[PDB]
């Protein structure tokens, strides 16, 4: 697809069985999703964003479908506006910006 | 062009006589700017991210050139860790994400 930016970049994505909402994000570094259950271990990260630093919990390896495309790769739990789709797991959906 | 996400989206803006380095962000609503004096009236405002909310000072009607394209709108200044090019620019300069 081709999206423009008149409105949020918001798709679908599916994670544990579960439909979300996110929202594209090309200025996260990181994919950050709110509070859920996801399998495994996790390891601690710091990040920061706006308003300042927060924990988040690290979950490596996790499958996860962005608007119809197949990614494997770490996702962040915590507190966030919203669930962002960020460069680590854009990469692999074969994202990029054109103008 | 065609921007990679392999690493943070930078460019080059010139605001306010300004040389700048600036990030552009399709998860942002508006265009967030470190602190710089602007010309003309402002009102303050909120915006919230992850770890919470600064306060900014709004200023609308301002002239940006971004990677060589010129663009109008709002430009929120305020003590954001990174300068960001949000939608209500990106749109102006014809930005689309592309999968
Ligand atoms: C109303 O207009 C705005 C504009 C911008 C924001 S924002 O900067 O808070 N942000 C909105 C998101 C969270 C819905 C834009 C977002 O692209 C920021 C933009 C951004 C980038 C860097 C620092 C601060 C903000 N990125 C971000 O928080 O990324 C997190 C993942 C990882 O990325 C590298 C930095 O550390 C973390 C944070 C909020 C309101
Ligand atoms: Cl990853
Ligand atoms: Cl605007
Ligand atoms: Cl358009
Ligand atoms: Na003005």
């Amino acid at each position: 697809p081709q999206i423009t930016l008149w409105k949020r970049p918001l798709v679908t994505i599916k994670i544990g069985g579960q439909l979300k909402e996110a929202l594209l994000d090309t200025g996260a570094d990181d994919t950050v999703i709110e509070e859920m259950s996801l399998p495994g271990r996790w390891k601690p990260k710091m990040i920061g964003g706006i308003g300042g630093f927060i924990k988040v919990r690290q979950y490596d390896q996790i499958i996860i479908e962005i608007a119809g495309h197949k990614a494997i790769g770490t996702v962040l739990v915590g507190p966030t506006p919203v669930n962002i789709i960020g460069r680590n797991l854009l990469t692999q959906i074969g994202a990029t910006l054109n103008f």
